[PDB]
C-alpha cells in the first residue's frame, strides 16, 4: 500500500526523491562496506538498534534480486529482455536500495540526527541553483 | 553476505526451511491483512518494535518489485519472457518474501515465543509420519 | 550389558516399545531441525543440559554409520548384499537411533514431564479400539 | 552434521585423532569394565554426571551394533561383504566406540581434568619423534 | 581452523579486503619505516604490547620467504617455475603481509580505535561519488 | 633489522637451535593439536596472552604458505623447480615455524619457565654420554 517506510525515523521519501542519482555509490561497494564493518555486529541475536534490522532484511532482498538477475541470466533467450531487465534492477530498484541502504549505514556511524540535519543542509544546497550555490557540497561532520 | 536473516527473531531460516513451500498463503491476503491490522503503526513516525520497522521494508521491496513486473511487462516484446520473469517473482522470491512477512506479522499479533512455539510444533507434526500424523495441523491463536 | 538406557530421564524402553514403528519420523527431517534449532548448544563447550549430550553422542554415532554404509557399498562386490546391510541400516538400528533421537530432541524443546505425559496419552490412544477412536492422535505444543 | 562432541568437556576430536590405535584397550574389555564397575550407578534414575549418560547411549549404540554383526552373519551368502563388514565394524567403528568409551571412563575413574592433562603430556610425549622420547610413555597419575 | 589474526583488534580480513589493495604500499617501505622507528622495541625482549609481537612473528616469517626466494634463485635456473612462484610470493603474501604491517604500524603509531575508524572513514569516502565526496580525503591524525 | 622473535619470551634462536632438528615434531601434528585444544581461543577475538597472537599470526603465514603450494603445483607443470621449492619449504620454513609452534603452544599448555628449564635439562641431557645420563630423559610435567 502506500506506507511512509522512514517515517519512524523522521525522514520521508520526499526529502530523498530530492538527491541527485550519482550521490549514492555502488551497490556492491555499500554490501562490502556494511558486511566489513558490522559482520558480527549483524550476525548476532540482537536488535541492539532498528537500523540493524531493517538493513538485514534490505541485504536478504538484494541478495534475493542478484540471484533473480543470474537466473534470468541462467534461462531468458530473448537477449533484449535479459538486457533491459537487468539494466532496470542495477538501475531503479538499484536506486532505491541504495537509498535505504546508505541511510541506515549512514544513521549507524554518525547518529541518525547528524544525518537528518545533513540532508536539510544539502537541500538548502541543492534547491539553490548553480549561480550561487558553493561550489562543493556539505559533508558529513560527525561532531 | 553471510546474513542470518531472523538472529534477532530468536528463529533461524534453518527453521523455516523446515516448513514447506506451500503452506504459505498468497502474498494478497497476506498484505491485505496486514494493512487492514496495522495500518496506523505502519504509517507512525514511531518503532514501536522491530518487527514493524522489517515489515516496512519489506513491503517496500514488494511494491518495487510489483513496479518492476509491470515495467518489464510494459516494454518487452517476448511473451515467453515476460511470463518467465513475472513467474520467477510471484513464485520464487515469492516464497522469501511469504516468509519474512508471515513471520513478522505472525510475530505482531500473537508474539514471537508464540511463533517460535508453533514451528516447533510443526516440526512435530510434520516430521511425524501420515498414518499416526494428527487429522489437523495446529492453528495458532491467543 | 544390562542397561537400561532412558533411566536417567524418568522413562522406559518398555514406554517406547509401546508407541509403534512407524510413528517416528524419518531420520533426515528429524536430524535437519535438530541442527536448525540447537546449532550453538550442540557446538558449545557447555553441558547446558544431559539431553544435548546424549544427542551429541547419537549423532556421532549415526554420522559413523552413515560412512560404514558408504564405505561399504564403496568396495563390496554382491550387490544384494549392500543392500541388506543398508537396509538393515537405514530400517532396523534406524528404529533404535530415532527413538533415541525423537525422545531427546522432543524433550529439548519441550522438557521431559511433556515428554512423558505425551507418551502416557498416547498410551491411552492406541490401546483403545478403533471405534471409539479420536480422529487424531496428540501432536505436542508447549 | 559437523558437530564436535567433546566440546562440552574441553576436548576435541584433533586431540585424539592424535593418539594411536593400539593403546585403546579391546570393545569387549572396555563393556565389561564399564559394566562392573558401574552396574547399578548407570542402571539408577541419576543424571549425576553428564559423562554417565553419553557412555549409556554409547553403550546402546555398541549394543545395537554387535546385533548388526550377528544379524549380517545369519543372512548374507557373500562371505566377502560379510567378513569385510564385521571388520570395518570391529575396527574403525571400533576405534570411534573406543575412543569416546576410553575417555569417559578415564574422566569418570580419575576426573576430566586429569585425563585433560594427561592426554596433553602424551601429546609431548609423541610429537617427539624416537630419538628423544623417553622409553616409556606417561601414565594417568590419579593425583 | 577459523583462524583471524585481527580478531583481538577488532577487525577481520574482510574489513581490510574492504579498500582497494593499491592503498597499502610496497612492503619495502613499511619495514625501512619498522626498522627506523622501532629499532629499539623490536630489538627488546619485552612483551610490551601484542601488536609489537604480531610485527616480530611477520617480519620473521617475510624474512623467511625472501630466504626463500634467495634460495630458489641460487638453485633453480628455470625461468618459468621461478617467475611464477616469485610472481605469487610478491603478490599473494605481498597483499597480507603489506595489510598486516600497516594495519599494526598504524595502530601502534596512532591507536586502535583511529586506525578503525579511519578505515570506516576511508570506506564510505572511497564508495562516494566524486561530486559529493569531501575534497580531500581522510588521513591519520597524531 | 635485529628481529629476534623470541626475545620477549625469555629466548632466542640459538637456544632453539640448540636441540636438534628431529626433535619437533612435523607441523601436521602441531596444526591439528594447536586446533583441537584452542579452537575457542584462537577464534576469539581477545588479546588474551600474547603467545596466542603470535601463534595466530604464524598459522596465518603457514596456510599463506600451503596456499602457494598450491598454486604452485596447480600453475607450474615443470617438476625440477617446483620440486626444489617445497623441498626449500617444507625443510627451512618448516623448520622454523615447527620450532615456533612447539615453544608457544608448549608455553601455552605448561608455562614459559618450564618450557626454558626444559629445554635447559634435555640440551645438558643428550650432550651428555649414555653411560651417565639419567636413565630416561626429562618431559614436560603438567
Amino acid at each position: 500500500m502506500d506506507i511512509d517506510p522512514y517515517k519512524e525515523f523522521g525522514a520521508t521519501v520526499e526529502l530523498l526523491s530530492f538527491l541527485p542519482s550519482d550521490f549514492f555509490p555502488s551497490v556492491r561497494d555499500l554490501l562490502d562496506t556494511a558486511s566489513a564493518l558490522y559482520r558480527e555486529a549483524l550476525e548476532s541475536p540482537e536488535h541492539a538498534s532498528p537500523h540493524h534490522t531493517a538493513l538485514r532484511q534490505a541485504i536478504l532482498a538484494w541478495g534475493e534480486l542478484m540471484t533473480l538477475a543470474t537466473w534470468v541470466g541462467n534461462n531468458l533467450e530473448d537477449p533484449a529482455s535479459r538486457d533491459l531487465v537487468v539494466n532496470y534492477v542495477n538501475t531503479n530498484m538499484g536506486l532505491k536500495i541504495r537509498q535505504l541502504l546508505w541511510f541506515h549505514i549512514s544513521a549507524l556511524t554518525f547518529g541518525r540526527e547528524t544525518v537528518l540535519e545533513y540532508l536539510v543542509s544539502f537541500g538548502v544546497w541543492i534547491r539553490t541553483p548553480p549561480a550561487y550555490r558553493p561550489p562543493n557540497a556539505p559533508i558529513l561532520s560527525t561532531l
